[PDB]
DNA sequence: AATAAGCGGAAGTGGG
DNA sequence: TCCCACTTTCGCTTA
């Protein structure tokens, strides 16, 4: 199954969703998340996984902060902004 | 108050 | 056995 910053990452390059996430400054790798149309995003990727409940931002937004430690996205310091790091940009 | 973004202890589910 | 990679529940903090 596909990971969760991968999802988000595929979607930045289609631009499928680009109501809901855009880059911010696609060289440091920033994005950001639409305030009033997140939920929608969210929506796609709990169905994306098969998960037994809807999927909420909130919860989305839970799994991104477990990824600090290990690195693979970083919540900036602006709201609903976070980045993706050298590694998962280049792969 | 109402709304929203951000945080995390703990415990549950998946597929190794 | 026991970690993966989240998911789910609920309370808390700040603006």
């Amino acid at each position: 199954k596909i990971r969760l910053y991968q999802f988000l990452l595929d979607l930045l390059r289609s631009g499928d969703m680009k109501d809901s996430i855009w880059w911010v400054d696609k060289d440091k790798g920033t994005f950001q998340f639409s305030s009033k149309h997140k939920e929608a995003l969210a929506h796609r990727w709990g169905i994306q996984k098969g998960n037994r409940k809807k999927m909420t931002y909130q919860k989305m937004a839970r799994a991104l902060r477990n990824y600090g430690k290990t690195g693979e996205v970083k919540k900036v310091k602006k709201k609903l902004t976070y980045q993706f790091s050298g590694e998962v940009l280049g792969r």
